[PDB]
């Protein structure tokens, strides 16, 4: 029976993106007097699967799942990510390709011509990274440039320490860049440290930006250019769609996909 | 699975998101799920959370000295009845933090985040430790070095630090009441070409992840997040099983703290 509880299963709250998304979900849910059970999956496929079927989450009327480990699939469900589940499930994602194209256009518009993509593999990519890469590549082609594999730098985990490590390593290997588009703010700020510790001027020598707008970038030094991917809209769409699914669980709603509008937020790290 | 509630100011605050992550992890170990609510740190919202869950873990910011359901409070001991409190070592940690700055040879130590004349709660305890450290070093408190802020956030730290710097106040160190304040202060110092730690040594309190990757990296205090979370969840589990006998007398837990030395105070 209806409890008025929805679940939110995310990798971990220690990740700013998920903590901020959770804050927005809780706030929106409270407007229709739902409460939120927050589960952590560690981004592990086995834990994501458990969230869908284990009686541990029986108090919930439905689930919002942000999967990372899943890609053989299995409680009303809305997924926060790219299309994944078949059947009567909705997916709410971000405009990865369009935002990556606009970010890259911004850097090229500053007169930078050797733009590094920090957080994607140069030859074999999958999912989100593949969409970001497609936007980046579109922008470079439009500016008469070919991709340079030395400028496409994979990173195992999109975190601060990994971005610092990778940035330091490519700088020390002698790779020449004039701008860096990092796949999230955490990567960007790790990169920022490695740049500053090597005396590289930001943005004088290397313009830098992130993605997500979750690092309180107004207060970094330099302040960090980023992309707001529509967290408020993501939360509202997710909660609204899930409520609809909870009301139609006994039955008929066609699967939907949506991706809210992004906004570039220009700060000091790219010339603001 | 049993069900507990966790009420914090907001998950957008790094310290609370990190603490929430630990609480949820400990609860999962103990076959508990967690309903998370936000209060904005406002008294009325905190009290309303008290008025689904088998027990509640409340982290208030807005309550000061001036239900039939189990309750554990992360904060100063203010509730009567069979309520357990887990309280960080504010005074001792502030004394140790101030001693750390004084040990570098600094003699004009600013306290960023407390009122100069009327303080309550946490700020009063922090001030006491700061004041004792200065007294032991033969120093007196200068009210111009005790700087109040809007709220303990990055914007407020940046705004207050910018105001005192542009005013010409002379300091050689800053002890900020939390890492968010310290990170905001760092920007205001850097944008003015003030060397950290060379001109001004800086530290915070909370050990948020972001402080490892600033340049300089931020010296801080880790107030005991693992013990806070474990103590809280474990005590709540005890009260839930008791179903209000109040046979367990109220407890006061005080987790151990640790100074984390980074580049902003010299390593
Ligand atoms: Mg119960
Ligand atoms: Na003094």
């Amino acid at each position: 029976g209806r409890s008025g509880v929805i679940g939110l299963a995310v990798p971990e709250l220690g990740q700013a993106f998920f903590a901020q998304l959770a804050d927005e979900v809780i706030r929106v849910a409270a407007e229709q007097d739902l409460v939120v059970l927050v589960e952590q999956t560690g981004g592990l496929r086995e834990r994501e699967l458990e969230a869908l079927r284990n009686p541990r989450l029986s108090l919930t009327d439905g689930l919002l799942l942000a999967p990372l480990g899943l890609t053989d699939d299995v409680r009303p469900l809305v997924v926060l990510g790219e299309p994944l589940f078949p059947g009567p499930v909705d997916h709410v994602t971000m405009q990865h390709e369009a935002a990556a194209r606009a970010a890259t256009e911004h850097l090229l518009g500053l007169g930078r011509r050797r733009v590094m993509l920090l957080g994607a593999h140069a030859t074999e990519r999958t999912g989100v990274a593949a969409l970001r890469y497609a936007g980046y590549r579109e922008a470079l082609t439009a500016a008469g440039l070919a991709v340079d594999d030395d400028l496409v730098v994979p990173v195992e985990t999109w975190d601060r320490s990994s971005g610092a490590e990778a940035m330091a390593r490519v700088l020390d290997a002698g790779v020449r860049m004039d701008a860096v588009f990092a796949m999230n703010d955490d990567l960007a700020l790790g990169a920022l440290r490695s740049l500053q510790e090597r005396g590289v001027a930001v943005p004088g020598d290397v313009a830098l930006m992130g993605f997500d707008d979750v690092a309180d970038g107004r207060y970094t030094y330099p302040s960090l250019t980023t992309v707001e991917p529509g967290r408020h809209d993501i939360a509202r769409a997710a909660v609204t769609m899930l409520s609809e699914r909870i009301a139609d669980a006994g039955t008929a709603i066609e699967p939907r996909l949506t991706a809210p509008e992004f906004r570039l937020v220009v700060r000091e790290s790219t010339g603001g």
